[PDB]
């Protein structure tokens, strides 16, 4: 299942009750999984191995009630939508959508179907809207040229978002590959106490990176040890309830790369590594016109959040592997789930259980 | 009718043959205009006042033969698609599409339709593709909530790209507003001689910014003079044949803001001002594995290009006004074309012309 | 003097009482001018035409009580000191120092002299300090290789800082050139009302850029009209405001300064170090703060007036740097003449603008 | 000794002959170590524990013959000089100097003493010069307030620059602390073959970060294993390579340096000044060049090996800075022990290493 149930300890901070990004009160996650067909690749028909994942900053109208946010592009061989305004205004005003590289257009169409329905004032009595869509390429297993994600799928994922969500090869992670093993959706969280108050840092990742040899789990070179085992980009979403300004949240997003690096993420040329981070502490009203007060921790005290963020991403990445199920896709390509029995053998070998 | 016609001098460099971005050998522009209905607004129905404009770096295959590119975001209240990879790899691998803010999704779909058709390897034997889509909000005259742009329109605009192209309220500029006058597409070019060699700098703009009183034409406060005339963001595309690296083209893109400002562009909070610059000098092969030789001017001699960029952008913005025609739209809104007759009296009144 | 007293109107917002960056209550400016020698250049000796200019965000301890700040590099052919931390932490914790390109090291030394004197805990019980120094190249008139600026000059400039301050060829502006006329220090301010509240936007510029023919004053190509005026042969913009704004917002404000620059004929040529630094006096950040703080800040949807006021203050500030500059000779008998004001009135009149 | 020879294997790429940044031919490194006094801290007097370290891109005039370069700021709690021009022009035109935070002004004076002496035209017939200076805070062991570094020390460090240089507590690393052990200069190199051609990637670090328990060596939690080990109580990474690359590409390589940092337990806490500077010796840019030049550059699609190698070089270099450091006492009788070699080899073996 997850790292802890296998005796694998990542970091020093304790996890949240769910040990998921939803440990941040109000955060919701929904999926729509699309699996169909088997065999030779039939460009435009299948096999289909993809889906949609939605992340909701909170339970209400994200456009009317925005949240401060930040983001960092470790390597831009990615096709994200909406980061420019996010950086300019420091806010997120729509649910966060994740899907495959060739379905971002479709995703935007679906995300808008949802947004416009919730806000009929957009484009008439008020301004436009900044849909936020990020992705990963699931071409190894999925008929990506087919663009099998439908606009209704995006609305469905949003409406399905809940506190508890499945991990592994579901939603946007359905046909993803990592370390030449089955990748996908992974999640984890951490609790930290700063000047008396307890804050939560959650992480949800869409893993689809690394060569088999790069895999590093709790410092153990499992990847190298699994060199010839059969079967032969990443979006990191960070959420926290700690009060932070948009500038600070860009700092937070950078730290996600620390957890990425520790699992063997080298950010090769073609790996779209991007991190988005937001806080639920300050809600920005779309129509506000008077001076406001933004609650924020002084930078001198947020180091714990920086570390917890690295820890969260690192385990989240590992969890996407531990939760993934073996899978076959286009052209009979197969991606086996990281072999858990062999993994335990290796962890004990390097005395780390 | 353009600046020259009225006898208005902008800058000191001479224009190109056509005085259009297409003066840069190989560059082509195509439009698709959507006009329909009138009267009160009927969301999802009309009146319709929008379209699509496409800019092709060269007449070949853009994905297979990429061109170095740079870009600058003056104010990010914009929803551009594809800038992250552009900055990361310093290249543009698809035609450039412009349209309205709420149709970027559809634009992506339409662009992918064309791209996938031209490249069968994408998503099968090679990686994905980074569609480049920029936009401006035409809500004042257009039923933007209706998303009347269709994916076929994108493909059509591309197939229509030609050396010669219309300006004013066409393509993406169909329903645009500028200085509370009719805005839209505007273009211009300049020739510069650097160390014996002649280079061309072209600019195409999609004007949709400024208050009435902001308008500055060749230094004259035209906006203030016509403050009482009835009718009460911007994308700048820069092209050149001068050899430049991706870093240098980021610099070039910034210089376009010099021209924007001179016409009275202040980059208000809600104005999405973005500039993208590319060179036709170096062709980057998608499948290249051998060391290459990138041709580039030393930075100490490119100041003329920085200037020419500002000039073309400034005149292009003015041209979009001079080439626009009066038009009515949703809720009976109307944008008058800048009265050229009155303009002349004002110019002459300020010692100009 | 200033554009106002000449009838030259720039922008639509009204200026502050003094029409200087110090109209932002608490802000202070001090100068140290170095002029000596004449004739042939004797590298290391003179002629000397340089100086130092200090800008204090407020009147107390800037390190212990920081101000939120932002900045934008239009063209990085510049050697600024202190911007990386400004961007990372969003704050300014030292007075702002301007001087010539090759004196930045000396400026840092002097600035630290002042700072360590005022804070004995630095380097012992607390962290270090991020000195903020910016510059322009005055080589055309100054023996820049000689590094005539002395560390004490930096401390002096800081202790001379106050509300009233001279403009033109003084302090860091002493040996600068702009549009092939004498350049230097220029300043101006604008008042704006946002949601029933008055806010001031002030600007101080160190002009040292432009070709003679680029000069644009209130839309009039004053540069071309004065093509043949004798003397033929880089810029830092400091923005201050009392409006509450976060670091991110102050980076936005910094960018708007370029609009004003462009309007006077600034094209940011290859070798022109064009940089803008913006800060607010509305939110003071205590060095040792540990409790959650409340940052006062205007919603982005209502700050466009500040963007315009910024561009305005910068545009006039640049012109004032020319109007306030007095003719000056320098190394190798090089000379830059002050923009002829009576001539300027004539040109403005010919274009029906006065 | 260094890691490689101790038997500690980091990464999968082989190291250069010296396993130092100078394996990139032409690069040199010089130090000036200042050690004086002991006991209680007498501000401005001592004890002195600091110095200067100079890195030369090549053997000639760096100003007249510049090298292309890039840089990345992981966390800006640093006071670097020269990065703005580096990013704008993509070049380095002076030797690189490292010293303590409060000595940056002195380093500028010193570096300028050297440059102006070697370049008589600067400030007279040509432009100015961009001094490159970076730093770390050695206040725990050194009387930093005293600014004991003198301008002559800088000129000296530059002239002592050699292929063979000492590591550990020398030069700018003299008084540095890492993981609450002795820190300082560390270096390593990796050789990678790309398209039948071998390139070298070297790295020199100045370590001054991390809490005891953060220490990660070859994936082993040595930090936690030495939690209660005595002596309890930022980082600049310099990357060099002979691979041909543009400024943009070198900014990318600079970023990869953080991967190695993270893997040793670098979390970039709030007050940690973590910065990477990368340059190539492949292309020299003539100061007075006025004609179209040809930049030799490797296509991005084939540079991933350099990205991983950069990660490895930094990771091992950080470790070598610890292995080469010697125990030291300083101001206020503070002491920093060198990582216990025998105990470390013991801990490693205890984890199958
Ligand atoms: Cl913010
Ligand atoms: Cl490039
Ligand atoms: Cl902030
Ligand atoms: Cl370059």
């Amino acid at each position: 299942m997850k790292a802890q149930e296998l005796g694998i300890k990542i970091g020093v901070f304790k996890p949240g009750k769910r040990n998921k990004i939803t440990d941040v009160k109000g955060v919701k996650v929904g999926h729509v999984t699309l699996i169909k067909g088997k065999g030779k690749l039939i460009p435009g028909k299948g096999p289909v191995r993809t889906g949609v994942t939605a992340i909701l900053p909170h339970e209400g109208n994200i456009y009317k009630e925005k949240v401060l946010a930040g983001a960092f592009v470790m390597n831009g061989y990615s096709k994200p939508v909406g980061l420019i305004q996010l950086w300019e205004l420091g806010t997120i005003e729509t649910p966060i959508i994740l899907t495959n590289t060739l379905s971002i257009g479709t995703a935007v169409e679906g995300l808008l179907d949802y947004i416009l329905e919730e806000n009929e004032d957009i484009g008439v009595t008020t301004g436009s809207v900044n849909p936020l869509v990020l992705e990963c390429n699931d071409s190894y297993l999925n008929d990506i040229r087919g663009r099998h994600v439908k606009r209704e799928h995006v609305v469905e994922a949003i409406k399905r978002a809940d506190e508890d969500f499945e991990e592994g090869a579901v939603g946007a992670g359905t046909g993803m590959s990592a370390f030449e093993f089955k990748g996908g959706i992974g999640s984890a969280s951490r609790i930290v106490e700063i000047e008396g108050k307890k804050y939560t840092v959650g992480a949800l990742v869409l893993s689809n990176f690394g060569r088999r040899e790069d895999l590093t789990i709790a410092g153990v070179p499992v990847g190298l040890e699994l060199k010839n085992w059969p079967g032969r980009s990443i979006i990191m979403i960070i959420a926290t309830d700690a009060p932070l300004t948009g500038r600070q949240l860009n700092r937070v997003a950078k730290r996600a790369i620390v957890g990425l690096a520790r699992t063997g993420g080298y950010a090769y040329n073609g790996s779209g590594d991007i991190a988005v981070a937001f806080s639920t502490a300050n809600r920005i009203k779309h129509y506000e016109k008077e001076v406001i007060e933004i609650k924020a921790l002084p930078d001198s005290v947020i180091s714990p959040l920086f570390k917890a963020t690295a820890e969260a991403v690192e385990e989240a990445i590992i969890n996407s592997l531990l939760e993934a199920r073996t899978m076959d896709g286009r052209d009979n390509h197969v991606r086996y789930a990281l072999p858990k029995e062999e993994l335990l053998r290796i962890m004990r070998r390097y005395g780390r259980l």
